[PDB]
C-alpha cells in the first residue's frame, strides 16, 4: 500500500491562487513573473530595461520634472531654465546662462 | 483507501517558512510581497515609486 502518498499542489485546500502558482514553478525568473506585477519594475530586476522601462523606472524614482528631463537627455528652455538654477546661485551668472542678460544683469556681468 | 489525497500545505513536512508562505499565495503581488525585503527594491518592481524610493 505504497510507502509516501505523494499529493499534488491542488491537494492543499487552504493554499492560496498566488500560492500554488508559486510552489509549481520551477525557476526564479518563473517566480518574478508571477510575483511582479509592474512591468517596468520587472524589467529591473530582471536586469534587462528598454528605454521605456527606463522612463517609466525613472517616473517612479524622481519626483522633480526638471531633472527628469536631464535625466532623459531631453530639455526644453523652461526645463533648462530650472536647472540653471539648481546649479547656479548669482542671479547675474544666471542671466547670462539663459542667453538674454537684463540690462542690470549685463551691467552686474561686466563688473563681476 | 480512497486515492486523491487531499493534503494541507502544512501537511509538507520539511517545508520551509518562506516556501509555505509563497505556496499559499495567489497572485505575483502576493509573491513579490514574501520574496523582496528591501521597501525600495519592491517599489521598483512593483513600478510604483515615490520620490524617497527614487532616491533610495
Amino acid at each position: 500500500r505504497s510507502k509516501e502518498i505523494s499529493i499534488e499542489v491542488e491537494d492543499i485546500k487552504d493554499a492560496g491562487d498566488t500560492g500554488k502558482r508559486l510552489l509549481k514553478i520551477n525557476t526564479p525568473s518563473g517566480a518574478r513573473n508571477i510575483i511582479i506585477e509592474n512591468e517596468d519594475a520587472k524589467a529591473l530586476i530582471n536586469g534587462e530595461t528598454t528605454n521605456t522601462n527606463k522612463k517609466n523606472l525613472q517616473d517612479l524614482l524622481f519626483s522633480d520634472g526638471n531633472v527628469k528631463a536631464f535625466l532623459q537627455a531631453t530639455t526644453t528652455d523652461e526645463n533648462k531654465t530650472a536647472l540653471q538654477q539648481l546649479l547656479v546661485s548669482n542671479a547675474d551668472v544666471l542671466g547670462l546662462l539663459s542667453g538674454n542678460p537684463t540690462s542690470d544683469n549685463k551691467i552686474n556681468l561686466r563688473t563681476m
